[PDB]
DNA sequence: CCCCACCCCCTTTAGTACTTATGCCTGGTTATAGATACATTGAAACCCCTTTTATAGGCGCCTTTTTTTTTT
């Protein structure tokens, strides 16, 4: 029949198609974990026939802000385009940069509802201020998903904003990661934006992304390398470094 | 040479107690406006001056006379 997938904490099942993805020896049925659940794109452009049970995104507007690029920034996301993820993957800029810019334009472009994976509450803050210009941040299109509260909007430059995570009965993303996808989690969002991507190659914060069937993926970061050489897990889950300056 | 254990770090956020400024309201005396004590210069309002010719009471005030009381 026709081809349908669906999201199992953290994972995608998939079924009428043995060419998407990988089978399950145990149960006879297609399993992937969730970030694999990109393959489905090639349904996509074909615009070939699936049932999609296991994305349930946050209902997104379709974002008109206008965000001007400089030339640079525009060479990135240029570059970012091509895959929204292995070639999103992540883009390395000094701090004067404006990569907020490039996400800014990501997440206009993809329209699709957003959580951005911060650091830190203050930076959290930061970004929601800018998100405004899709909806300002009173506005619903913006909305924060953390400890202190606990909202799950869409799009935006990321309608929603997140921290990685800590250790508590209740935390950031890391730990909401089968709920909703994000950069940290299930099957909410479809796209993902880590500012400070180095963060994410911690073991629990990589969950954050393996569990998240979000396509798209975009970490930010002013350098991608680490002492522990942890970087080199972000190829698969977020991407490889697709633009550096 | 490899594996396991111990030591040192930064991560940022939540708690209630304690300190400082703002608003609160509250007890003197000082600064305002007008009238009072009253005192001012101004004026009007007042009685005052010239006399007569007759009538006939009451009015007050004078010096000389008579009576009473005191002292020797």
């Amino acid at each position: 029949s026709a081809v349908i997938g669906g999201d199992n904490e953290r994972e995608e099942e998939d079924d009428d198609i043995d060419a998407v993805h990988s089978f399950e020896i145990a149960n006879e049925s297609v399993e992937v974990v969730k970030k694999r659940c990109q393959e489905i794109d090639y349904p996509v452009l074909e615009e070939y026939d699936f049932r999609n049970d296991h994305r349930n995104p946050d209902l997104d507007i379709d974002l008109k802000p206008s965000t001007q690029i400089r030339p640079y920034q525009e060479k990135s996301l240029s570059k970012m385009f091509g895959n929204g993820r292995a070639r999103s993957g992540i883009i390395v800029l000094p701090c004067g940069a404006g990569k907020t810019l490039v996400g800014i334009t990501a997440a206009c472009t993809i329209k699709k509802s957003v959580i951005v994976l911060c650091t830190s509450s203050v930076s959290v803050m930061q970004w929601r201020q800018q998100f405004l210009q899709w909806c300002t941040l009173q506005p619903e299109n913006c909305a924060v998903f953390t400890s202190d509260n606990k909202e799950m909007f869409q799009t935006e430059s990321g309608l929603v904003v997140s921290t990685y995570s800590m250790v508590a009965n209740t935390r950031n993303r890391s730990h909401d990661s089968q709920k909703v996808m994000d950069f940290l989690t299930g099957r909410e969002w479809g796209f993902i934006i880590l500012d400070e991507v180095h963060v994410v190659p911690a073991a629990m914060f990589r969950r954050v992304v393996s569990t998240i069937a979000a396509h798209a993926k975009l970490g930010l970061t002013a350098t991608l390398v680490r002492e522990d050489d942890k970087i080199g897990d972000l190829n698969f889950l977020i991407g490889p470094k697709l633009y550096e300056a």
